[PDB]
């Protein structure tokens, strides 16, 4: 549950992602796939990448990163009213993908980290926990699906 005022802070941030879409989508799966290599795994279109190099000069991945935050971009736009938004996600990633929540919570801190990375000193802390916020938000509404499915 998230104020007015933090949702504000949420879509000001989120006006950074939409200016490089691709390019915060890229670092953000490679900085799941470095921290976490058990989730390259899930992917059978990303496995074959072995080095960083590789990661970074793979088109698809930027595609399917601008395909995430698409997505991604669209639940926050919600303000937390994203019940039809979020059930096929759930669903996919619980049923298809066999994607386990914890993994939401490394790519919900990978946000975090990149967006430190690519605006130092521009992602203030009244920001980063308007951000937190609402990527909590999101995991935890994701998280009553999994419950209701038994998917751990
Ligand atoms: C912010 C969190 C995430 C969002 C918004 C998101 C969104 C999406 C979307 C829109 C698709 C394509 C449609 C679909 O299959 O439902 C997709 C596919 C997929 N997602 Fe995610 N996803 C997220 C997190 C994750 C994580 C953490 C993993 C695994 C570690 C993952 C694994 C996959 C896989 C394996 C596919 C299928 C890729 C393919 O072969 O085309 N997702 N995701």
């Amino acid at each position: 549950g998230l104020s007015d005022g933090e949702w504000q802070q949420v879509l000001n941030v989120w006006g950074k992602v939409e200016a490089d879409i691709a390019g915060h989508g890229q670092e953000v799966l490679i900085r799941l796939f470095t921290g976490h290599p058990e989730t390259l795994e899930k992917f059978d279109k990303f496995k074959h990448l072995k080095t960083e190099a590789e990661m970074k000069a793979s088109e698809d991945l930027k595609k399917h990163g601008t395909v995430v935050l698409t997505a991604l971009g669209g639940i926050l736009k919600k303000k937390g009213h994203h019940e039809a938004e979020l059930k096929p996600l759930a669903q996919s990633h619980a049923t298809k993908h066999k994607i386990p929540i914890k993994y939401l919570e490394f790519i919900s801190d990978a946000i975090i980290h990149v967006l430190h990375s690519k605006h130092p000193g521009d992602f203030g802390a009244d920001a980063q926990g308007a951000m937190t916020k609402a990527l909590e938000l999101f995991r935890n509404d994701i998280a009553a699906k999994y419950k209701e499915l038994g998917f751990q």
